[PDB]
């Protein structure tokens, strides 16, 4: 299996993970070919989704798939399930459901251990209108970790820009004020217990530089999505180089490539493939 970017035969692939909702209907319509596709291009690492809390398999949003055939699937194509995005539907974050958001964490992660990921990771913002509300999610994502850690497994939180946003305590005199609903999730977990997947282009999205977050929380964000307009490095919008160069320096474990649907008739396998192609030549990408 040919490096990209090297000629020798001792040149193994550079690591590097797809979020699969990237592809949606692309991939599902002929799985085994659009695998050899993905590793083809150089992808060695999937982050999956759709996991459902009533039956425990997995599909897309009629016919739903088992972890075993599923990892049996990507294993056959040379590619490994590495983590997965799941959300629990219960969306009351109260201290009163604790124990239903255990059972929703406890049932996904036996599931998820017979997949063999070493991540799970929450994508999904709850209502945070203020710091009490962070707190009790918090404590509720403590939780959660502290179960998927009994399986070996990586607890993480996947941000988009709202996390950006900032919300003051309960009685706090309005007029900037408050705390960043990012900060306010860093501080209030345990790093042995929660890691973050910091997706780069929703907090330059939110006017963050995602470098900065990475320097001031150097263990917490042990993920990226690494996201752009489309094409991974094809707009005037994210320094790739930077952002890289901090990751590695941090000790990220690994980063999964997600696209939104193209604007301009193209497939989603195009714009995967050709992101693929970026960081496989790029000298900053190990």
């Amino acid at each position: 299996i040919p490096a990209t970017d090297a000629v020798s035969s001792a040149t193994a692939g550079k690591k590097m993970g797809l979020q699969t909702y990237s592809l949606g209907q692309e991939l599902l319509q002929d799985m085994p070919n659009g695998l050899n596709r993905l590793a083809k291009a150089g992808y060695t690492d999937l982050e999956i989704f759709g996991y459902r809390e009533d039956t425990g398999k997995f599909g897309d949003y009629t016919t739903f798939i088992a972890s075993k055939d599923y990892k049996k699937m990507v294993d056959d194509a040379g590619l490994r399930i590495s983590s997965s995005h799941l959300t629990p539907s219960l969306r009351e974050y109260t201290k009163e459901n604790m124990p239903k958001f255990d059972e929703f964490w406890k049932k996904a992660t036996d599931i998820h251990a017979e997949l063999g990921v070493s991540c799970m990771v929450q994508p999904s913002l709850p209502r945070i209108e203020n710091e009490d509300d962070a707190k009790v999610v918090s404590e509720i994502f403590n939780r959660a970790g502290e179960i998927t850690k009994k399986a070996g497994i990586l607890w993480g939180y996947h941000n988009h820009s709202n996390e950006f946003k900032r919300v003051l305590k309960a009685g706090e005199k309005p007029e900037p004020k408050g705390t960043y609903i990012e900060e306010l999730f860093l501080k209030n977990t345990d790093p042995d217990k929660v890691m973050f997947e910091l997706d780069v282009y929703w907090a330059v999205m939110g006017q963050q530089d995602p470098v900065e977050w990475m320097e001031n929380y150097p263990n917490r964000f042990k993920l990226l999505h690494i996201k752009d307009r489309w094409i991974i490095g094809d707009s005037g919008m994210m320094n790739f180089p930077n952002i890289f160069k901090k990751a590695y320096e941090i000790g990220i474990l690994g980063y999964y490539v997600e696209l939104e649907g193209d604007k301009k008739g193209r497939t989603q396998f195009e714009g995967v493939e050709k992101s693929a192609a970026y960081l496989q030549a790029a000298p900053f990408v190990k």
